[PDB]
RNA sequence: CUGCCGUAAGGCAG
């Protein structure tokens, strides 16, 4: 379990943008930072997830090794959003915790973020937090920080 | 939104 570090990024409430819109922007920006860092050892989870309202919640948690996390934060990927966010301190995770897969699931009672890309076009990216396991099977993460096998601590 | 694997079901990538 070499991914024992995390950081919480919290959305500040905003009069003109609902949470879901900011989160999508946060999440698109992280996507860009992941595509640049390279690798597959950075995951995310949405700790305030609400199953019932199908809402991702107001927090984005980023999971990484102590130094994967540092390389990531020393990038200017949050340039332009920071005013809309509050950040926790990079910390060691609590233990013990369950682990789960947070994956892209391509009627969907699922939360989603809206992104763009070469077309101008908007698309929804659907996200599912998986069943709690006692331990973590090995595996990596996509360029969205979503599971391609890997698991993240849930707390 | 585009695209990949697959004979379509199922699945995947940015």
């Amino acid at each position: 379990f070499t991914m024992d570090h995390y950081l919480d990024i919290r959305l500040r409430p905003d009069p003109e943008f609902p949470p879901a819109q900011l989160m999508s922007v946060l999440f698109g920006k992280l996507h860009q930072a992941l595509v640049a860092q390279g690798g597959d050892r950075i995951g995310v989870s949405f700790p305030d997830l609400d199953e019932s309202r199908s809402r991702l919640g107001e927090r984005l948690r980023i999971h990484a090794s102590a130094d994967d996390l540092r390389a990531l934060l020393a990038r200017p990927w949050l340039e332009g959003l920071r005013d809309h966010l509050q950040f926790g301190e990079p910390a060691v995770v609590p233990h013990p915790t369950p682990y789960r897969q947070v994956s892209r699931v391509q009627a969907l009672d699922l939360p989603f973020v809206t992104l763009r890309s070469s077309t101008g076009q908007h698309f929804r990216l659907f996200i599912r937090h998986g069943p709690l396991q006692v331990t973590a099977e090995e595996g990596g993460f996509t360029c969205y920080g979503l599971s391609k096998g890997g698991f993240v601590p849930w707390f």
